[PDB]
């Protein structure tokens, strides 16, 4: 599993219950194409309380769905603009994007 990034991240955090009811999401879109799933679920636990993270499937977006919303903003504050193996990421609240 590849960690390549410009970026200082947290330890990784154990998940959410996966029944856990969603409390924020995220918008991650992939220039120029999607990262693997363990990858990201490995960056994403990171700030805490992950519930889930998906690709939509065959396109540039993934879905993140956190059990806090500290946590959301903080991967926001932590991964928007940034670079991880070779793909730039925006992050984003789904329900108000940038």
């Amino acid at each position: 599993m590849q960690i390549q990034t410009d970026v200082v991240l947290p330890s990784c955090k154990k998940k959410a219950p996966a029944e856990t009811p969603v409390k924020e999401r995220l918008f991650i879109v992939f220039n120029p194409h999607p990262l693997p799933l363990d990858v990201l679920e490995d960056i994403f636990c990171r700030f805490g309380n992950l519930i889930e993270v998906y690709l939509v499937s065959g396109k540039n977006v993934g879905y993140a769905k956190y059990a806090d919303r500290i946590s959301a903003n903080d991967a926001i504050a932590t991964l928007h603009g940034k670079i991880l193996n070779g793909v730039r990421l925006k992050v984003m609240l789904a329900d108000s994007p940038r």
